[PDB]
């Protein structure tokens, strides 16, 4: 992501990351 993808929305399809 860049804005909403990465700063709005979450990322993780395999690995996790809080």
């Amino acid at each position: 992501g860049w804005t909403l993808n990465s700063a709005g929305y979450l990322l993780g399809p395999h690995a996790v990351g809080k």
